């Protein structure tokens, strides 16, 4: 399973 969370604040 492939989890990729990003954020750019
Ligand atoms: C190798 As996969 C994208 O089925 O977790
Ligand atoms: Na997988």
């Amino acid at each position: 399973q492939y989890n990729n969370q990003n954020s750019f604040v």
